[PDB]
């Protein structure tokens, strides 16, 4: 998918995407 999918899998901010709120 786009960067946005990869990102919340790489984001120690937006990983957390799922969890907290960015």
């Amino acid at each position: 998918s786009d960067p946005l999918e990869e990102y919340c899998k790489d984001n120690p901010e937006t990983n957390e995407c799922r969890t907290y709120d960015n």
